[PDB]
């Protein structure tokens, strides 16, 4: 049938052979849209690696399983975490990965408030990110809160490329319903010819989500919410009187719903509210303790 055939063929692109021939006791550390997050240990290094488990019956779109392991290999980026090997193990497709200790910026934002400094430091390194990405054609379509990792001091790397996509010269654009409902932009959801602009629109719904502590509509049905993504007025700020004239003025050039008429992340790294942008060591204590909004 056709699973033979797309294993076959993602047996074409992966590493060959077994993992566990070199990873011992894995961990399950986490899960999200796709598939399950492992922690492994090298067996000669004493190594912590990330490993990434995928089962290629349950994708909705497993031709997608495609596109992160081929775009995103050798990719080497300050702000993107590393890919090292992938493997096809039964049915499943393993992506051993770089383990970031700082955990997700999902649990920073559910437990404490973060100040400006911090907000811009974020995204200003998912900026830097996306700004290499949207040159070279590729559209990152998942980005939130949970698919951005930390480090011990305080770095921010940009993850889960598992929903990404190339476009070309030749096909500048997709049109995929493709993401996580309530970051979706209004386009996308439409499935109107879309661009790297996407990602910017879901930036700006994790900056809600850096302000607020949980993404507009975070509580509706999904399909409701894209819904009202798609027809509504962009989403307004719960916390509005309490961020800066700058904060404001920046996340009013993300949630644009014209997709031509939104900033491009290059245009962003330009933004003023990007010069309070705070070091490594302005991150650290996120991790440490909690504040309440
Ligand atoms: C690829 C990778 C992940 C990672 N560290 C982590 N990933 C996940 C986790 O399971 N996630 C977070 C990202 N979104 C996924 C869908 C689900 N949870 C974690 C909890 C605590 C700490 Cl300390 C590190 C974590 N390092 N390298």
């Amino acid at each position: 049938s056709s699973h033979e055939q797309f294993r076959a063929a993602l047996q074409l692109v992966v590493d060959p052979g077994d993992p566990r021939s070199y990873l011992d006791n894995f961990i399950k550390i986490g899960e999200g849209s796709t598939g399950i997050v492992c922690i492994a240990t090298v067996r000669s290094s004493g190594k912590l690696v990330a490993v990434k488990k995928m089962d290629l019956r349950k994708q909705q779109r497993r031709e997608l399983l495609f596109n992160e392991v081929v775009i995103m290999r050798d990719y080497q980026h300050e702000n993107v975490v590393e890919m090292y090997n992938s493997y096809l193990v039964g049915d499943e497709l393993w992506v051993v990965m770089e383990f970031l200790e700082g955990g997700a910026l999902t649990d920073i934002v559910t437990h404490t408030r973060m100040n400006e400094e911090q907000i811009a430091a974020v995204c200003l390194a998912v900026l830097q990110a996306l700004s290499v990405l949207h040159a070279q054609g590729v559209i990152h379509r998942d980005i939130k809160s949970d698919s951005i990792l930390l480090t011990h001091d305080g770095r921010v790397k940009l993850s889960d490329f598992g929903f990404c996509a190339q476009v070309s010269k030749e096909v500048p654009r997709r049109k995929s319903l493709v993401g996580t409902p309530y970051w979706m932009a209004p386009e996308l959801i439409s499935r109107l010819p879309y661009g790297p602009e996407v990602d910017i629109w879901s930036l700006g719904i994790m900056v809600i989500e850096m302000v607020d502590g949980e993404p507009p509509y975070f509580n509706e049905p999904p399909l409701k919410a894209m819904k009202m993504i798609r027809d509504n007025l962009p989403p307004r700020l719960k916390n509005l009187h309490k961020v800066s004239p700058s904060l404001k003025g920046f996340l009013d050039r993300l949630l644009v719903r014209d997709p031509a008429q939104r900033a491009t992340a290059a245009e962003l790294l330009k933004h003023p509210f990007l010069a309070k942008a705070g070091p490594p060591a302005s991150i650290v204590p996120l991790m440490r303790q909690n504040r309440t909004r």
